[PDB]
């Protein structure tokens, strides 16, 4: 069973659902967490979808070394300046020291692009579309939260290089739309497509696109993924040059993109869909979609091998119709134990089979998201359970998206922007775009915060500039700072 | 290809891995880039091995890469052999950590503390976990791509059982899977054997392994290991369960561990690769067949055989034949031939205006080079039979080189004559550690102990002593200089 309440102490609710669903085990190194098979299967389900899609775009999988030299890491000046204090350095091999300290990748820009330069000698070498599934290390000192904020995490990073800027800009939106599919269609989480501000953009690129999700339990938003257009800032430092047949002599630099998505996906899935009973898995990423457990001392041993065979009969039928099913035929656990054990893990459907239900050619089907039981005939298991599982996926998303539509509004002044901020909601406001003004928003929001006992206050930072804002910017509408005119509607709010 | 294998295979190796677009070099010694052509071979190995172990009940996971210093030295024998190879993190940016952090050379010390918490009763075992990850063993010896790298990819399965023969059963069936990976997939016959006290995994009781042989180098190479750790780790990591019968009798858990690294790709190139580029076995071939148009180019008729090109591709993918249509108009067909030859695609399909109207095409094997013309109606049947022929020929040819280069030696004079000829030898051994260090210096290169084969070449009669002449021989051990 679960003890902590989600509506009150969300932090303790989160630490108990990730451990009692057997997803996360803690490690003696702070910030590093063990991804148990239950959580890792979700990442592999995300991997199977995203891998099959980038290959359609012409992207191939590879693996680059995790260690970066000093000179290679410092070629891009501003890119290394943002990641510098967050880089873990290897300075000794056992007892003997290293002649040159090597760095662990916080990202593989400075690792791949020296190789991109050698691979690009003419126009026939482009485009290059490479992706890798690996781990990276960012030793940020902020308080770590499993899945969401970890010193080491798993991700994919795709790095593409084009001779054209139109080809590169086209890929940025293509990948970001795939990221939205990962959250909306696999995790049943609505996201807001948008562009990062100049303060929050990827240091070293021209612009950064992103998807932002909302967690109503804490009133905080979180970035689900990013797709950057690096322009030529890396091609001009790493000399990824080529000769154009139309214009010769002038050394042309390649246009590059970089896009990443991490295991944070699993943490957002926990915060959005989880309840006070435990985890709640979307059926499209659930390791097992339907769990089968026999229900119901003096019973003869002949009929004991009969109902477990119907369980194996159900398990085998669902596998032919492509439904991930587990048969919990373990006898050392009580039926009530495995009841809470599997809804703590969040399996979308629990299949119950009592002795009387078996003889009556029927079985019970309990839903995880709502708890509704349904006595189903034994000839309806393949077509109806598939219809129930798909109904789980849509209601989790329609509830989460109705939860987001309610919690995302518009405000045109600090009085409204701050008031609705204390309402545990995010809000799009007219923004001038200046960086120092964005610091002023994050300052006067934590300064004038109307909080409640139990919830700390943090300044509202920028999240994204939505491609499709709620309402259009009025002609001549000034920014909320008053000292500068507004350039666009910008989504703000407290963030993870 | 430029260099030659028989002459300088070390430069032939560097030539074939880069021209095949498998390996790219990095400004940090020992670290190499796995380009898509090399990574696909590792994925083919991964898809097979992950599917075979899932039948055994082991689940995939991912454990942290950073191991604390208290957890590292909690097993004194394990840290004794790995400490000089452990790369240590000491600073975050420029703020130095109060306690240094170690990168995993293996995950025994990372996982087993968590095993102790997951084992509270008898119902918690067996625990079977595996992870696909990178690993770092910072060694200052001569690096060589795939074979000897400071960083490499692998899988590592860590199982914990209640009885010893439950763990003993898994050690042999995982080792048999590693044999399938090398023989059934990579067409590399190996010898199943056991380790010596000096060579066994520091922290275990006995170590099983498969050893491969590289003919053009005369040196053997460890292809994989499946250890039986016993109760050594569980006693120092308190992974225990209560005795079900007698009360208060705390019992240590029996553990295993097994690994398989990207060295598989390097042994594949060292064994099968010739002097015309790479040679890929069709089972692990990313691109099995490749179709290239050939052959006053009538644009209307030119649009007719490129459709005949895509016709074969649509026919072959229906029979699960992996094929890419190399129809790039910015490169000559002769360039495409040498491009896919250096990559080692097993079969290459050619179609010109003459044979397209003749309803036929030629298919040349990568291993042999036989340009055999075949009919159009009998394509999928023939192309499949030739792909299987490549897999079995490369297998029988590599085993012919194995049996020829795997000989038996009784005394010390014959052992040194056949070892310096570029072959491995099975010598009588007393099992002592210092005798293995002596035979290493008698012929020094220097020969190291490879494996104690489960199936020796010849039986040992009671009476023959070891090569040192002092102690009797308990078993005949395969020896030779390693990598
Ligand atoms: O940011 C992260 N780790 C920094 C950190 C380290 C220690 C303590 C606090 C923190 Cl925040 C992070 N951690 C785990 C998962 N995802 C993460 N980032 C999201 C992300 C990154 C890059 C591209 C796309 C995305 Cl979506
Ligand atoms: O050991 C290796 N690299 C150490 C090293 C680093 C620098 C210089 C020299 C050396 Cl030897 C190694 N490198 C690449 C591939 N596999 C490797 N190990 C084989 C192995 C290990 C564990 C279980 C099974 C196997 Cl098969
Ligand atoms: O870290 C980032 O944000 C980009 C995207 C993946 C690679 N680098
Ligand atoms: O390093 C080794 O050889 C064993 C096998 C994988 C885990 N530890
Ligand atoms: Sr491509
Ligand atoms: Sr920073
Ligand atoms: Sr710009
Ligand atoms: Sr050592
Ligand atoms: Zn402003
Ligand atoms: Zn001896």
């Amino acid at each position: 069973g679960l003890e902590a309440k989600k509506e009150e102490n969300l932090a303790d609710w989160y630490s108990q659902v990730i451990t009692k669903s057997e997803m996360i085990e803690y490690h003696d190194i702070s910030g590093c967490y063990i991804l148990r098979p239950w959580a890792y299967a979700i990442w592999e389900a995300i991997k199977d979808f995203f891998d099959a899609e980038i290959k359609k775009l012409g992207v191939e999988n590879c693996y680059f070394p995790m260690f970066v030299s000093q000179s290679a890491l410092e070629k891009e000046k501003t890119h290394v300046a943002d990641f510098a204090p967050e880089v873990a350095w290897v300075t000794r091999s056992g007892k003997t020291e290293l002649a040159e300290p090597i760095a662990i990748r916080p990202t593989s820009e400075t690792v791949m692009y020296p190789a991109y330069a050698k691979w690009v000698q003419s126009h026939r070498d482009l485009p290059i579309k490479l992706n890798q599934w690996c781990n990276v290390v960012r030793w940020e000192f902020k308080h770590p939260q499993p899945f969401l904020r970890t010193r080491e995490f798993l991700w994919q990073e795709g790095h593409s290089a084009f001779a054209t800027m139109e080809e590169a800009a086209e890929e940025v939106l293509q990948i970001l739309d795939l990221y939205a599919q990962v959250y909306e269609e696999l995790l049943a989480i609505p996201v807001v497509k948008g562009r990062k501000t100049e303060k929050e953009k990827f240091a070293g690129g021209d612009y950064t696109t992103t998807i932002e999700a909302f967690i109503s339990a804490s009133g905080r938003a979180i970035q689900g993924g990013t797709s950057h257009h690096l322009g030529q800032n890396f091609s001009k430092m790493f000399e990824i040059v080529f000769e154009d047949p139309k214009i010769p002599g002038e050394k042309q630099f390649a246009y590059q993109n970089s896009w990443g998505l991490t295991t944070r996906t699993i943490g957002v899935m926990t915060m959005v869909h989880g309840d006070n009973m435990g985890l709640v898995l979307p059926p499209r990423v659930a390791c097992v979609q339907v769990v089968i457990i026999p229900c119901g001392n003096a019973l003869s041993e002949e009929d004991k091998e009969a109902l477990i065979a119907k369980c194996n009969d159900y398990r085998r039928r669902l596998l032919s119709v492509n439904i991930r099913v587990r048969a919990d035929l373990r006898d050392n656990y009580s039926p009530g134990w495995k009841f809470n054990h599997w809804e703590l893990k969040g399996v979308p459907i629990r299949l119950e089979v009592g002795p009387r239900d078996m003889k009556s050619c029927q079985f019970v089907a309990v839903r995880r998201d709502t708890g509704e039981k349904l006595t189903v005939a034994e000839n309806e298991a393949e077509t109806k359970l598939q219809a129930i599982l798909e109904d789980i996926q849509v209601t989790l998303f329609t509830r989460a998206s109705e939860d987001l539509k309610t919690h995302m509004v518009v405000a045109n002044t600090m009085e409204d922007f701050q008031k609705i901020l204390d309402s545990g909601k995010i809000v799009q406001i007219p923004f001038c775009g200046e960086i120092d003004c964005e610091d002023w928003i994050k300052k006067t929001t934590a300064r004038d915060q109307d909080l409640e006992p139990g919830a700390p206050s943090m300044g509202a930072k920028s999240l994204c500039i939505p491609f499709k804002p709620l309402c259009e910017l009025q002609p001549g509408a000034k920014c909320v700072c008053g000292k500068n005119p507004a350039k666009y509607y910008t989504l703000f709010g407290r963030s993870y």
